[PDB]
């Protein structure tokens, strides 16, 4: 049993970018949500083998975590804003589909989730 390779985080064929809407998705969204007491579980790829969840990769086909949009941001892997947002929304998605309602793990999505939400609340224009 082995886990996928991570997403990647830099691609040379790839357009890169810095725009102030990514700079404040670095430093305060993402800053805000990776020191949140629930962040950890979401700081790096799920390691299903680890964990003992085998179907964890048959059900999820787009992996997302925290770590690698770290880098991402870190990188300029992105073009736009919408990019990182939507690597987010596939995080908390991800976390909704593969778990049970109610699960202690999903609890913390949806914390991690209404943080992101009031912090791009605030997104500036640009
Ligand atoms: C990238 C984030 C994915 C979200 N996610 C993380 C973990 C997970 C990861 C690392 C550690 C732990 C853990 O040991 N906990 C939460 C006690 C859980 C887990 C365990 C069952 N379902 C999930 C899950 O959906």
């Amino acid at each position: 049993s082995t886990n996928p390779p991570p997403p990647e985080t830099s691609n040379p064929n790839k357009p890169k970018r810095q725009t102030n809407q990514l700079q404040y998705l670095l430093r305060v969204v993402l800053k805000t949500l990776w020191k949140h007491q629930f962040a950890w579980p979401f700081q790096q790829p799920v390691d299903a083998v680890k964990l003992n969840l085998p179907d964890y990769y048959k059900i999820i086909k787009t992996p997302m975590d925290m770590g690698t949009i770290k880098k991402r941001l870190e990188n300029n892997y992105y073009w736009n804003a919408q990019e990182c947002i939507q690597d987010f929304n596939t995080m908390f998605t991800n976390c909704y589909i593969y778990n049970k309602p109610g699960d202690d793990i999903v609890l913390m999505a949806e914390a991690l989730e209404k943080l992101f939400l009031q912090k791009i609340n605030e997104l500036p224009t640009e």
